[PDB]
């Protein structure tokens, strides 16, 4: 988190189909998103589908959800920031 630049939030991205499917269940459908948007929408999606909770030792549990299929893990810590960006980057392309 400390070594992640604030400029990351401005990266412009095109979600691959499965990630786009998830995003469209929580936000406006667009072709190009910022990473700020993707993180916000994923966070709301997680909360909405109860994949994360108080006192779960900061773990998101996604094995019963399409998110698990996108990310290819059954669970992950919200504290593992660089791993989160890697799992996200597998499901989008950067637009420049
Ligand atoms: C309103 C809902 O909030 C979500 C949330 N909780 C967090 C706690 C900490 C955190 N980091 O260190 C600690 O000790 N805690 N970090 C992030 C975080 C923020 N931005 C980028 C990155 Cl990579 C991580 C947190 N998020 C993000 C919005 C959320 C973004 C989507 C990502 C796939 C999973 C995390 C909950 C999961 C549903
Ligand atoms: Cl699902």
């Amino acid at each position: 988190g400390s070594q992640i630049p604030a400029s990351e939030q401005e990266t412009l991205v095109r979600p691959k189909p499965l990630l786009l499917k998830l995003l469209k269940s929580v936000g406006a459908q667009k072709d190009t998103y910022t990473m700020k948007e993707v993180l916000f929408y994923l966070g709301q999606y997680i909360m909405t589908k109860r994949l994360y909770d108080e006192k779960q030792q900061h773990i998101v549990y996604c094995s019963n959800d399409l998110l698990g299929d996108l990310f290819g893990v059954p669970s992950f810590s919200v504290k593992e920031h660089r791993k989160i960006y890697t799992m996200i980057y597998r499901n989008l392309v950067v637009v420049n």
